[PDB]
């Protein structure tokens, strides 16, 4: 009897979780190869003939046009992991489909996927604990770790070239920008601020104490560099003021047609010379600047921007240390911010505005360089994971190993915590701990090492020599992550195992897949 | 650069191993449920219309139009167990399925296919020993086995409702046609003819010691019984002979047409007249009768039957002892055979002519009754397949338990041997091993029993009281196979699993699929 | 100016160059790994759904439907190598790839392809010098060394699950049929032929020293069994003959319809009694053998069969030494074979006629079994090559050993030619030597071993140890081939550096493509 409309596509039981699963697996398989310090990197072309370059598991997935509903929900792991940790986006990815692909073949041994699930979130909760108590305290900011931190989460991408260099920028901004309440450190990301512009290589890239701002000294005649600028930020337009209220000019006699323009000039004139008399010999605008305004502001020796994104005036206040003014007539003095330097510098060929040699800047800028614009993209992402995983070690004073150290440690113990529960849930907790492997495995895989073989010696010479003994890809041998400086934030694998746990049992709960027609 | 036609697909490495082993997985899925005493059965309506109904693996697999290559495949063993054991078709399909599943574990496990297939060799030859080994030597004609394993076989079919009846009727054809010549039996199966009218039910059915052939007496005033038939067997037609070579009559007077006619009615005569001077009253007759043949036939009290196949007239020569004369005039006394009774009756108001009370008949019928036409053809399907172990049984004096009790031994003892072998390939001996606790599997599964307990209880108790422990389906637990009269010949479980392993190894050695466009 | 039609493509130079080479690359990159031990296999599907699985390069390039040109000429290479020597068409194929790859550096820098052309030659008529120089003579029936080119051939293909026993029946039916004139043997492949009958496993393959007819009895009443049979080889038909000249009898009198009648059945018995009168107890009849015939050869005790094969009837009178008579009228007790059983005997149900024990047999039969239809017709083909290099030995007392020897043997050789010549051809020369070391990388590549290094240590242990080392894909390192007994005939090196040198100078010397539209 006719219940759902024709077109409607349907799967139930073995057959919805076999596919589910089987697209799950796909997926995973798909961005195994961007894992590691030999991780490989994916071109993506949209329908627009647009072009991503990348290593990054989230982007990739994000941009792919993705028709699988399993395959869909495996692009919220990636996103989720990258906005809390920013790296193990592929980790939590790879590990969420071979969860899945373990827990299938407990299904065929018929055994309930509730009893599964229950195993599962035994284990995720487990995996947790021995987190923390495996974890590494450091020092949150000694510059050491935080460097190696920085480092690590380079490799294996596109600017690792340049790991070094890229890896002081980020950790010295975050360090720069950190804010300690008590002992503890908080850090809002949106105060480092990443320009970009191709041309010379992703050497010349460096860190600007201060804010550079695509933008233009908006007269010709203003200066193009002051040295110790004293600067006033105003996000008010300065032009020639209208009321809120609907107004109209009621001219009555002809000498009102130049009694109105002169007051407008007035008005416009004193905005100007008010700015003047604080001192101010920069002046930055989020609104626009009329013609008259700017000729006094020049005539003044006054350098003045104009149309500045909110985001900038908000960077310029921290770096600089001014105070954003709403309307002109309130600014004074101790409005003003300091620059040791401003100037209008050319990047390729392009104007732009550098705000140099700031006091203490609370904001920051990261210019990066390359040799193309793609280029420039990626070195970019991978400083967005560089300052985050930095960050989270600020705000957690927490490390681990990496070379797949963690898992390995994980997979031990839940092996014997599986021993501990006994029943069937075991066999659910035992496979989740064999999942925990796919790390050391795909990490030896994509080396081209011989994966039976390093798992049977790391696992061994983990058992002996402890927490720290991974994979060393580019050695090819177990050995010390943590003598070799190898090491990730706590909360990468954290939030890995909690977003690749909590995925895998949802698509494990699933038994009936209801797809209309599109 | 093209080098294959569009519309031509590929797949290479673990794709093609992973669709390859999912199409024949999937294959061996929907065939499962057939398999045991709780088995169900299947409708296949082709494109025609036509409708089958049956729990033959092998008929069903042939009569599905399957389009994967792979799929395709997983019939060459269903097909081939059928003619070489009868029995077993499910079984070495669901083997066939579970051998690749377990070797995919071990491919994603990154073994290469070259170990896991020498592994797999291993434990199939390893299987044959043990099964020669555990086989039970037993009496080739013992009537009491011989029933035990006709009734097994009927058992889960259509049929079972009257296994007891059916079981008595195959066991004493193939005895009645088995040919010993130097205490090694030997049975040709063509000696027996299977014969269907729908009406009565199947409790109806009966063996004819002699031939049932669907044919009307071919004269009205011929006799329709005939008690203690001296029975003639002719294939030449009676009717006027005409040479091989090209000939034509001349006439050159009115006198010859009437004398042409007279000769051709004398060769007539003559040849009736020969044939009732053997003594013959019944006479079948491979050819045409002419119909003045007819009439003289009649005349001479003598029941004729023409147009009969060729396979009758031999049943009909191995029944009544009578032997095919080509031509009449070779015809002699010394060549007709007996029958107690030959007599025209009609089944479902359609007339058959029935030789029984023959002496020593070679080849013998099983009339087949039932309400149904599907019923009788499905009756037919089941005797098929008794007739086959009861006839593997006296040319092979070994029987085996069923209940899974065989693949259960073989799991025990391979998983030793697996361990004497060591490395890689004892992992491949030991999925093998595994591999075939499916049947004990399925035969819990399709009976509505807790696959995961009722296999490690009958493991237990298997490797507690030995090689006849297997699972009762009916009992819902482990028991003695062997007390229980639950057995089947030993090549049933020999071909499947040679089959099951050679189709298995042949696909896994496969990593690349070139289809052209249909 | 119009001079070519519309849809006709054209490729000049370097395009040209670069698609023929890309085309032919890309040939061989798909059949390179079938190469060797752990070669793996193809699943070929056509237009009409017939599939094909096998390892063999020959057999793979002639099912798929190749479109481009190129492609197209590599299959000339295989199917040549396959014709001579058997085995060896995938090395032929892949170092014709690899030889245009390298010649494609040169035609980068600008050397004239006629010098490469040039070069490659040289290196060629060398490399054959050098081969039959380093060719290990040995005793062209010496049993041993037979065997091990037999199993080395078999090793790597889907049968080599059971490489002794298959390796044996080679040798013995290549030695069996194999015919010596003066110390120089030469063997007829077409003296043994191939019969298959999926059922049982491939460990029941057989040799018979006879034949196996796909016939069964014609008669019922003749014996399904004779003891010391006296064999008649009759080719025409046991029929009333006709003259060649028009001829048609005309009848006159009533009388002459029986006697033309009984002089027809006077020829058939005469034809019939002369057979008897020889003493035949077997007949293998070519045409057919009309029903009365065939009723007075079963009063004889005479098995007869008709319509016997052309070929089959010529391996009869080589394996019983009968001699095939046209006319039955002709046939004497001398023309009579012999054989110690012939008899009828049924496999996977389906009758067939067995002539065995026959005195010294000069053609003999391999009797295929398996457990499917696809494992029987790829172990056919793997016996084709096995008796294919058994043959060559025999006539050729020269081998080689595998695992790569003789193509570093030649690289290294090939190398040091090159200095003597100089100049350009030398560059030429050294990369076709280069180019010969796919095999070592391919086999390497193919076990999943690291190529570059392993490439190192074969070189370095072969330039220490001489000729006989090579790779060992199963250990994964270098070994002495000839004493672990891994060796091939001289021909199959021969012909490979042949075919794939002529071929790649072919393609090398295009510089414009023409072609039309299909």
């Amino acid at each position: 009897v006719v219940i759902l409309p024709e077109g409607t596509q349907r799967y139930v039981g073995r057959d919805a979780q076999r596919l589910n699963i089987l697209a799950a697996r796909i997926i995973a398989e798909t961005v195994r190869t961007t894992l590691g310090p030999k991780g490989m990197d994916k071109m993506l072309v949209d329908s627009l003939g647009d072009i991503v370059v990348t290593n990054d598991c989230a982007t990739i997935l994000d941009k792919i046009d993705l028709q699988h509903p399993a395959a869909k929900m495996m692009v919220e792991v990636a996103k989720t992991q990258d906005k809390e940790a920013g790296d193990g986006t592929t980790t939590a990815v790879v590990i969420a489909g071979e969860l899945l692909r373990k827990a299938e073949e407990l299904l065929d041994q018929n055994i309930h996927p509730s009893i599964i699930t229950k195993g599962y979130a035994l284990a995720a909760e487990k995996a947790q604990e021995i987190l923390d108590e495996i974890a590494i305290r450091v020092d949150p900011d000694d510059e050491e770790t935080l460097l190696k931190i920085a480092a690590t989460s380079i490799t294996g991408k596109n600017a690792e070239s340049h790991k070094e260099l890229l890896a002081k920028l980020a950790v010295e901004a975050v360090k720069q920008v950190a804010e300690k309440k008590d002992g503890k450190y908080v850090v809002d990301l949106d105060n480092i601020k990443f320009e970009k512009k191709a041309g010379e290589g992703v050497e010349e890239s460096e860190l600007v104490r201060g804010v550079v701002i695509d933008k233009e000294v908006v007269h010709p005649r203003m200066p193009k560099r002051v040295e110790n600028a004293k600067i006033a930020l105003i996000n008010e337009a300065l032009e020639v003021k209208k009321t809120e209220t609907d107004a109209k000019i009621n001219i009555t006699s002809p000498d009102q047609l130049m009694s109105f323009l002169e007051q407008e000039e007035k008005m416009l004139k004193d905005m100007v010379d008010h700015i003047a008399q604080t001192g101010a010999n920069v002046v930055f605008v989020q609104k626009g600047i009329d013609d008259l305004a700017q000729h006094y502001l020049a005539k003044y020796g006054i350098m003045a921007v104009r149309r500045v994104k909110k985001s900038d005036m908000e960077k310029l206040a921290k770096a600089t240390g001014a105070k954003i003014v709403t309307n002109v007539k309130d600014l004074t003095p101790e409005d003003l911010g300091y620059a040791e330097v401003v100037e209008e510098r050319k990047l390729a060929g392009e104007n732009m505005i550098f705000v140099e040699g700031c006091k203490n800047p609370k904001a920051v800028t990261i210019l990066i360089r390359g040799g193309t614009e793609h280029v420039i993209d990626e070195v970019e992402r991978a400083l967005e994971d560089a300052v985050k995983v930095v960050k989270d070690v600020m705000e957690d004073g927490a490390v681990l190993p990496a070379g797949g150290a963690p898992e390995i440690e994980l997979a031990i113990r839940l092996d014997e915590y599986a021993k501990q529960v006994g029943g069937k849930e075991a066999l659910a907790i035992e496979n989740f701990a064999d999942a925990l492997k796919i790390i050391p495995k795909t990490l030896a895989e994509n080396a081209g090492l011989d994966t039976v073989e390093m798992l049977v010696k790391v696992i061994s010479e983990h058992k002996n020599r402890g927490l720290g003994i991974g994979i060393d890809v580019f050695e090819g041998k177990p050995a010390d992550m943590l003598e070799k400086g190898i090491i990730e934030p706590l909360r990468v694998k954290k939030q890995a195992i909690k977003s690749a746990s909590e995925a895998a049992i949802m698509i494990l709960r699933i038994d009936d897949v209801i797809a209309a027609k599109a």
